[PDB]
């Protein structure tokens, strides 16, 4: 069998399993970029405000068009200088970008781009580049200070806070992340941002990996939909950060429905339901460098997630980044070394009432593990259930939460155990009372394994810290004093079945 367990057709979506949104308004919590009383489906939002409001401090993004954006000169017009030139080589483009970054000029390397233009793209593509997606992207980028009206706060450590915004304004902020014009986001040894992820896009254009020209495919796909034709929708980012974690020991909660398959993919099969991103705690984590793994795949083919490093702090364990309407661009084959742009893509999700394209992705970030058994402790375990949690959990009733689309989080590089995260997901998943539908990414045995576990476990009616208890029951067991001499799920039957 391709799936088990429920079929996919029983687990919840949206928008059908939704609740009707209350009306879209700023608030304290609530950040909106745009006139919401003339939000209409398929016209361009308009900003709100009508005139350019800058806000220069540790609590807003610092825009490059800020008038206190200095070097005094102001840096805001040598980008304008400097980008407001023909390019026809791509020495042309690296010497501009690097006129309003001369303290970078001996430290970035610009090989890739200069690969890619010279040594991937034939030459009439190349020609569109130069003459048609590269001008474009600049003039969007130039109109910042006209389209990004109002001061974007940082979702900074421990906020509960909602950004709302257009994908014209996204594209606009992305178009000068490329062109590498934030300020203040480029020192490695930087205390301002430090705790913020890479915004500027200048490590994508250094080395000689085959991977650089597939990612720059992606992202110049994405520019060249919205520089030729505005997008209309809008996109929230929201950061959630929990305080009250369930006693996962005495939780009486049953377990929840699954369906697990060992073929297809969160963004494809997984529509209409809440997506996981294996995050780096630096949401996107490698995107605009060298990473290209399930969390940069998805940043790249939707690439208005990459806006979501120009203003979210490093994720700490309670915390979670949720973006409600990002919008597929790209199709693609493969992964890291395999990784190819295979073509652009026309996203077919309805949008909802916010004019929000009806995807929802959560970011959260599983450890790093240096040995095997470490995440075998109760500390770690605890961790983890606690940042799934963070990440399913909307403070709304179950039978309006879609399922959960999710796989393998945080196995491969960072040594997770498949067979310990899968059970940890579910259990996160039952306590916010959510069902799950679980991608094994081509192996079957996984599956049904899995599928097995489950199974037994609701079968014979155990909670949430029944379950639980059994975890920590393994750890004290097989790797306190221990890789272990039994592995988790044996040892989770025998244990009932005695
Ligand atoms: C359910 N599910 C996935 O699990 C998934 N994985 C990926 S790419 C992950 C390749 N990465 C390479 C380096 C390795 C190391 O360095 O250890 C580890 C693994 N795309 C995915 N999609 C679309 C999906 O739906």
């Amino acid at each position: 069998k391709k799936w088990l367990g429920t079929p996919i057709e029983e687990m919840r979506r949206m928008p059908r399993c939704g609740i009707r949104l209350p009306l879209l308004r700023p608030s304290a919590n609530h950040t909106v970029t745009i006139r919401v009383d003339l939000l209409r489906a398929g016209e361009v939002p308009k900003p709100f405000p009508t005139h350019y409001k800058d806000l220069w401090d540790n609590k807003h993004v610092k825009m490059p068009c800020s008038e206190q954006n200095l070097y005094a000169g102001s840096r805001w017009e040598l980008i304008q200088t400097a980008l407001l030139n023909k390019f026809t080589r791509p020495q042309n483009l690296k010497d501009a970008i690097l006129k309003y970054n001369v303290a970078y000029s001996k430290k970035w390397d610009f090989t890739a781009l200069i690969d890619f233009w010279d040594k991937v793209l034939e030459e009439a593509e190349a020609q569109h580049l130069y003459q048609s997606i590269l001008p474009d992207m600049v003039k969007i980028a130039l109109c910042l200070p006209n389209i990004c009206t109002q001061p974007i706060p940082l979702l900074a450590a421990a906020m509960n806070h909602s950004i709302t915004m257009s994908q014209e304004q996204i594209a606009s902020l992305l178009a000068n992340a490329f062109f590498c014009t934030f300020p203040r986001r480029n020192a490695k040894m930087k205390s301002e941002y430090s705790s913020y992820p890479d915004i500027n896009f200048n490590r994508l254009f250094e080395g000689r990996s085959s991977r650089k020209p597939e990612k720059l495919k992606t992202l110049f796909c994405y520019f060249r939909r919205v520089t030729a034709a505005a997008p209309t929708g809008l996109v929230t980012f929201t950061r959630q950060s929990l305080e009250d974690f369930p006693e996962w020991e005495r939780c009486e909660k049953p377990l929840t429905r699954l369906h697990v398959t060992y073929e297809g993919t969160i963004e494809e099969n997984g529509q209409g339901m809440l997506q996981v991103d294996f995050a780096n705690r630096f949401v996107g984590g490698g995107v605009t460098s060298a990473g290209l793994v399930q969390e940069e795949i998805r940043f790249l083919i939707n690439p208005e997630l990459i806006i979501s490093r120009l203003f979210t702090e490093v994720l700490d364990h309670n915390e979670c980044l949720i973006i409600t309407g990002t919008e597929q661009y790209s199709e693609y084959t493969g992964y890291a070394e395999t990784y190819r742009w295979s073509r652009s893509h026309e996203d077919g999700s309805e949008r909802d009432d916010w004019q929000r394209r009806c995807t929802e992705i959560v970011a959260i970030d599983a450890l790093h593990f240096r040995r095997y058994l470490d995440q075998f402790v109760p500390e770690k375990m605890r961790r983890e259930l606690n940042k799934a949690y963070c990440g399913f959990l909307r403070p709304v009733s179950s039978e309006n939460l879609s399922a959960v689309a999710t796989g393998n989080w945080g196995c491969g590089a960072f040594g997770g155990d498949a067979r310990l995260k899968a059970l940890i997901q579910i259990l996160a998943a039952a306590a916010a009372e959510r069902d799950v539908v679980y991608f094994t990414f081509g192996d079957s045995e996984l599956m049904r394994d899995i599928y097995s576990m489950h199974i037994f476990l609701t079968e014979r009616k155990l909670t949430v810290g029944d379950v639980y208890k059994l975890l920590l029951r393994y750890y004290n067991e097989e790797c306190r004093n221990c890789g272990p001499d039994i592995k988790l799920y044996p040892f989770i039957y025998h244990a009932v079945e005695s």
